[PDB]
């Protein structure tokens, strides 16, 4: 036969429970403002599929993010949109602005509230464990906020978190690869950046759900607390799953696919191998030993598991001893 169905442990049925238009983004209508109320500074990055503009909204001198979308498909456009709508006012999700369209190239953008990381690469090198702690805990308000609201972020990685550490303010940001959760569908493996994809992307099993943003989750943390970016340095997709192997085991990877009858590629016969899984302390070194704890690595470990249903929740995760302090602070 083929591959055995799943479906998520939690909010499993959110989205079947709201109004159509909730979820049928196909149909969500939008409505153009003219990109003129706003004037772009400067560029702030780049990507796959749009640049980001420092600008101005010269009706009342506030300061935005203006996001210009690159060519994707018309119905992505929506589902980003209706996304970030349903989202919108949720913990640390980026709020959406505005939806405008060049008046002349009609290409569309996006506007955002601005959130300020300059002198980043200070914050990178520089956060205590107890910062990456309390960001970590700002990342899972932001995934249990939009996983119970039935909708999958799919990239999450470092890139895609906004910290503005003068004001300890984090948003989550580029909803574009974001989908809806539905029991049975079966989604696109094409997904999320090459060291953060899970195992179930790997091995192409579809039907996949949440757990998916949880198993990126542990790879940011991994690379944060070992400092190794990325922790899973993966040179294709076919090597991104071996370099798992290298970590995880072997056992446990062919137990997860023989669980979920996952029809292998042929390709990963001769170079998945035979691997012991290891402990987490030969990615320790006194260059990292201060952000390592007996805490993080109860944390990690249940977080990076093959079978996605096996993760932590990031209800779970926000309950995990790790996040303690944290906790008690915000009181
Ligand atoms: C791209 C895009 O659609 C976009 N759309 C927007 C909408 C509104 C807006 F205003 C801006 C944009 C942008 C947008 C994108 N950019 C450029 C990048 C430059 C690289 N940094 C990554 C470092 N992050 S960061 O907070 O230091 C960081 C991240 C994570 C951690 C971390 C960790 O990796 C592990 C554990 C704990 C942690 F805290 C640390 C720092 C992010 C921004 N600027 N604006
Ligand atoms: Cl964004």
């Amino acid at each position: 036969s083929g591959p055995v169905p799943s479906r998520a442990r939690v909010y499993t049925d959110v989205n079947t429970h709201r109004p159509r238009e909730y979820w049928d983004y196909e149909s969500h209508v939008v409505e153009w403002g003219n990109q003129d109320d706003y004037q772009l500074v400067r560029k702030l990055g780049r990507g796959k599929y749009s640049e980001v503009f420092e600008a101005i909204n010269i009706t009342n001198n506030e300061k935005v993010v203006v996001k210009i979308l690159k060519p994707v498909k018309k119905k992505k456009i929506k589902r980003e949109i209706k996304i970030l709508e349903n989202l919108r006012g949720g913990p640390n999700i980026i709020t959406l602005a505005d939806i405008v369209k060049d008046p002349v190239s009609r290409t569309p953008a996006l506007v955002f509230e601005h959130v300020n990381n300059t002198d980043f690469k200070q914050l990178y090198q520089t956060l205590t464990d107890y910062d990456i702690r309390f960001y970590m805990y700002e990342i899972l308000k932001a995934l249990d906020y939009c996983h119970s609201m039935g909708i999958m972020h799919r990239d999450v990685k470092p890139h895609n978190v906004m910290i503005d550490h003068e004001h300890r303010k984090l948003r989550l940001i580029d909803w574009g690869l974001a989908e809806f959760y539905h029991p049975g569908q079966e989604y696109n493996v094409r997904v999320a950046s090459r060291y953060f994809k899970g195992p179930e992307l790997l091995v192409d099993y579809q039907m996949y759900d949440y757990s998916l943003d949880m198993w990126s989750l542990g790879c940011m943390l991994a690379s944060m607390i070992f400092r190794k970016e990325p922790f899973f340095h993966g040179h294709d997709n076919y090597d991104q799953l071996v370099r798992i192997a290298k970590v995880l085991g072997t056992e446990d990877l062919y137990d997860y696919i023989d669980k979920y009858n996952i029809e292998l590629d042929p390709r990963f016969n001769d170079i998945l191998g035979r691997h012991s899984r290891k402990r987490w302390e030969r990615f320790v070194h006194s260059e990292n030993q201060h952000l390592v704890s007996p805490e993080a690595l109860d944390f990690l470990d249940k977080l990076l598991r093959y079978d996605h249903q096996s993760r932590l929740t990031a209800r779970e995760a926000m309950e995990h001893p790790y996040f303690y302090t944290v906790v008690k602070d915000q009181a």
